[PDB]
């Protein structure tokens, strides 16, 4: 089972353009952010998330944080690992790739966040759920340790800090303009959700919240 999962992540790293799009022209790089944000938006659509933040760090890493339920943490009998680890490591975890419905939400969201994990040289997942803080670190999608309880919290939600792999992507430089344009659109499409974009490289920040 563990070998099968590692092979799946290796397949993403072998042919990244088939999962994320062009790895040189910035389209795949920005898709990495948009896939993580789309998971937070799904939590807003479900009725649990009102706040999403996207932070661009000085090392061109990204943090996406939401105040949703937090990815479930309970250990599966079958995989022997947290539900969260399965979500972060298995393409379309728990289900099929929907060849009928990918045209609406995109193929990338159809395979899911495990692609972002596979194509990140490092990813830190922090979950706030049931008053506990859980963390898991990955490298190229491979967990460093099982999801572990690291603290207590009054908050809930999911935080993903990822560093795109320079083995996958050339010209790893995020565009404020590309991110802001899409975030403004997501705000318009998702009334009441506050989407905060912060660029620590420049000190630029902008809250997008549509009240229509
Ligand atoms: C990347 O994870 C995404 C989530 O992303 C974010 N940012 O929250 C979100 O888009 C959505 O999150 C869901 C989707 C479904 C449930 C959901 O059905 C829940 N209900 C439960 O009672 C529950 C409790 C334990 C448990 O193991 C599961 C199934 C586990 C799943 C679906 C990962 C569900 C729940 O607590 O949280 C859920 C959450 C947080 O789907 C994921 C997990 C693929």
């Amino acid at each position: 089972s563990s070998i099968k999962v590692l092979k799946g992540l290796d397949a993403v790293r072998k042919r990244p353009g088939m999962y994320i799009g062009d790895t040189d022209d910035g389209t795949g790089l920005h898709h990495m952010v948009f896939e993580v944000v789309d998971n937070s938006i799904d939590e807003a659509l479900a009725g649990y998330c009102s706040e999403i933040s996207i932070t661009i760090h000085t090392d061109e890493s990204i943090t996406v944080r939401d105040n949703g339920r937090g990815i479930p943490v309970d250990i599966h009998k079958e995989e022997g690992v947290s539900a969260a680890e399965v979500i972060m490591t298995v393409l379309h975890a728990g289900g099929k790739f929907d060849d009928n419905t990918y045209k609406v939400s995109g193929g990338l969201h159809g395979v899911g966040v495990s692609v972002v994990n596979a194509l990140s040289h490092e990813l830190r997942l922090t979950i706030r759920r049931h008053n506990k803080v859980w963390e898991q670190v990955y490298h190229h999608g491979v967990p460093q340790f099982p999801l572990r309880e690291v603290g207590e919290t009054d908050g809930s939600g999911t935080e993903v800090h990822f560093k795109p792999s320079p083995e996958t992507f050339s010209n790893i430089h995020f565009s404020w303009d590309i991110l802001a344009k899409r975030i403004r659109e997501l705000s318009f499409l998702n009334s009441g959700v506050g989407i905060l974009l912060r660029d620590e490289r420049t000190g630029k920040e902008e809250l997008f919240k549509y009240e229509g």
